[PDB]
């Protein structure tokens, strides 16, 4: 009929009056040979395969525990509250505490995705989309800071060494001292760590009170099977009658179609595995409730009967402390977070440039001013409370599209204003359905490890350590130390020592 | 000059005779052309790759605690000792009775790579060796009966589940349900089983009591690097001082000359590993000992002193009861251990039947004869106290030097015979000597992960679950489980139900 023809021709003069216009002189849409309507198409499959990083960022840092203290406990029967008694759950003044921050890492993930995406479309012309990235979210929330204020580092410190190393990463990029920089480092270690990261950030995503909840603790082979259903309700032990946890079994649902998602090639589907065991988790009166009967539980339900509103940023504002850098352990976590982002953003946007037909012999068109936006966006990212943002690799579900100019990555970047509106709807995602999207992002990373060569024996050993101390010790600083420290041993005391024996 | 020249002719006119001889006509080398010398080349470099698993299965089975239980304990200040005091170490009852059950598993892993390799060369004519298979002694020993008498299930049953898997893989491979069988397994799991045990048996060679002591408890992570110096006497707990144990340094040395050996391809480098921090630890005095100067070591220093022994088994000989197979636990443990052995010989002896030249259009020429060999060894291997045989790869070392007839395994079948005379200098092994053994194992498994199809979604997700539960839950059976389960989900509810709706 002529309803679609009265649909297409109206396609054929909205894309000529945007390129007959002067939005078509700025991003150069003649050249780049693209159309308006396809620029759209672009963002809307790259904001799909990335929404899902508005929630697993906001229930990673509010772990934590941000800006909650021991001075805004609650007050109990004794005169004052003691150190580890307050900041292990089972309060009224401290989980009311971290029900305010968790507010206030939704909307701050939502203004450091928008600065960091809408800053490289206008300045670079290059269509990918920026948001605080995910393999550094665990090493401070969990392994710097800690767990609910564990550790060492206080997290005043930790938004300062993201300052310190956002403005290290900016003048080691404008001298020119980066293709002196990186290849430095061997191959298999740059490789083989980016599975390590990919089987810790999934072995946090098991735990008892941090993800679902299948392993757990054990006298005498340090770490066994719980999923165990009835549990103690202070701290998180095993009382009996394992694998009949009503939100173990709900997860597992959520992870498959997750996975029948993924193939059969449905764009956005870590986002749907979320929605789904959500809006199940939502139904006052069950036993896989986020919205129990408790005092604690009805001022997140009497928050969550709206269904929009405009909150402020006003905890995990600009909050830095550089009274802590002259101690040991802090230089470590500056050299480590220095370390995971120049091998990240590396290898990743190269990559994303030879898709797409942008690349000559070297020095593709947009190379110096996109090494300093993914690297000023950190600075801003830090004092608005998150970590260090990188492009992402979801991103080429727009290069697969069409999407070849900067008009890809505003519109994804106004995707994410218009996400940072529905608050009350994302602060309430059960930490159960955050669980299997912390396990699919190690899937997607160990693809990887069929490069490495396996051959060779240096280049084995040197690969195992590293994959294996990651997870098991819990620790990424672990893991990066002992494979530089097998790699010199098996290369240095022969090689080394040859060389200086013919070259004098 | 004519020295050589008369060490030359000699070997001429020894490989005739030989040749003209009665033995060359049973073994058959006239054809499959090779003379005397060079099988005997091809049965030391066989033995030298094999010769670590004759301690390695000592100090596996070692530490099950195989025959001693609460009865034969000591006698303390008490009327009666209790039942978890004796079994975790530090009596004079307990711990004298362990170095007289390790004294009797030297001697029965000789016993049983005696049999399984002379009769696999007297009756298949084949170039390749038996023994005691890595990777079911973890399982049975850490998984099925545990730590020093854990778990469920006794010692006793679990030399009854060998004779039972033993006897169920003779009677279905004479009537020729393997081809049958095996096929019906997936690639993915087969393949991801393999690496899975590869991690879970180096995470065993790296805990406090098991191994070297990297890994050990903690309170919120469930995990922690100690490595400590000053450590508990009773128990194993950190009291203070990290990666400073002059135990755990001096087995990182044996880690080193154990990698730089097996590049520049020396044949037999694992025992090498083992011999230099071995003769280190026998030093009296350091503190790096295996001698001390308590009671319960001068009875280890006074059996050491002589060099040679005729050992006889006495403890753990032919000990079944089939008083304990109307439970559950039971036949959960043997599904396990049926499925491992039939995808370990089966992937294997193929593998090393195509490499010499064997082969032709299928069925080379020891089918029939090799796999009841491999499987009527276990049953002979199972009344000596010992788990399951295996047909090794490291008898590839054997095939790439002129190897090609049963002479190879006779000789290889007469080295464990010598070695079951040196029982004094076997025995006093220390536990951090072979904890680097059990890692290059996990290093030589994972070699085979680059063939797993990671492009595939559904590939992708069966493999990681895998490999990743097997070292965490510290289970194998939880990762053979774990991995069907989501194999089937994944292809059973769209597939099979769409093959249901066109099949009728
Ligand atoms: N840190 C990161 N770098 C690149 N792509 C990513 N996708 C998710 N996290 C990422
Ligand atoms: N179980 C096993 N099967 C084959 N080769 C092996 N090498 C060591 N253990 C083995």
């Amino acid at each position: 009929k002529t309803l679609c023809k009265s649909w297409s021709d109206m396609k054929k003069h909205l894309n000529d009056t945007v390129s007959k216009s002067f939005i078509g002189r700025f991003f150069k849409l003649e050249a780049r040979k693209t159309t308006f309507t396809t620029e759209l198409r672009a963002a809307t499959a790259t904001f799909l395969t990335m929404a899902y990083i508005i929630t697993v960022n906001a229930n990673i840092l509010a772990d934590s525990g941000a800006t909650c203290s021991i001075n805004d406990c609650s007050t109990v029967a004794s005169s004052s509250p003691p150190g580890p008694e307050c900041v292990l759950g089972s309060n009224p003044g401290y989980e009311q505490c971290i029900s305010r921050v968790k507010k206030d890492l939704v909307v701050a993930t939502s203004l450091s995705a928008m600065v960091g995406s809408l800053a490289m479309g206008l300045l670079a012309n290059l269509p990918f989309g920026l948001a605080p990235g995910m393999g550094a979210n665990a090493y401070i929330a969990y392994n710097v800071v800690g767990f609910r204020g564990s550790g060492s580092i206080s997290y005043h410190t930790a938004m300062a060494i993201v300052l310190l190393e956002g403005c290290a990463f900016l003048a080691v990029s404008a001298l020119g001292l980066r293709g002196k920089l990186a290849r430095l480092i061997p191959q298999t270690v740059r490789l083989a760590c980016a599975v390590g990261i990919g089987m810790f950030i999934a072995f946090v995503g098991l735990q008892m009170n941090q993800g679902i909840g299948l392993v757990g603790p054990d006298k005498s082979t340090l770490v066994t099977l719980t999923a165990c259903a009835e549990t103690d309700p202070v701290t998180g032990a095993c009382l009996g009658g394992k694998m009949k946890s009503p939100t173990f079994w709900l997860a597992v649902v959520g992870f498959l179609i997750t996975s029948f998602g993924l193939m059969k090639n449905v764009k956005g589907s870590m986002i749907y595995g979320i929605v789904f065991v959500t809006a199940i988790s939502w139904i006052r009166g069950t036993q896989v409730t986020i919205f129990p009967h408790t005092p604690l539980g009805d001022s997140n339900y009497n928050y969550f009967t709206k269904i929009v509103d405009f909150h402020k940023i006003q905890s995990t504002l600009g909050a830095i402390s550089f009274t802590e850098f002259r101690k040991s352990e802090v230089w470590v976590a500056f050299a480590t977070l220095f370390y995971v982002d120049l091998l990240g953003t590396t290898g990743v946007l190269y990559t994303m440039a030879e898709i797409g037909g942008f690349v000559e012999d070297g020095k593709f068109e947009g190379e110096y001013a996109a090494y300093l936006v993914d690297a000023g966006s950190s600075v801003v990212g830090s004092a608005l409370g998150v970590t260090t943002t990188a492009t992402f690799v979801e991103s080429s579900a727009g290069l697969k599209e069409g999407g070849k100019t900067g008009l890809t990555a505003v519109i994804v970047g106004l995707y994410f204003l218009a996400s940072m509106f529905f608050t009350p709807l994302v602060t309430n995602v059960p930490r159960w359905a955050v669980g299997p999207s912390l396990v699919m992002v190690g899937v997607m990373m160990m693809g990887v490890v069929k490069d490495i060569r396996w051959g060779e024996t240096k280049e084995a050993v040197t690969a195992f350590v590293t994959i294996l101390l990651m997870p098991l010790t819990y620790s990424i600083a672990n893991g990066i130390i002992a494979g530089i420290g097998i790699y010199l041993a098996l290369s240095m005391y022969d090689v080394v020592l040859g060389v200086a024996k013919w070259l004098n």
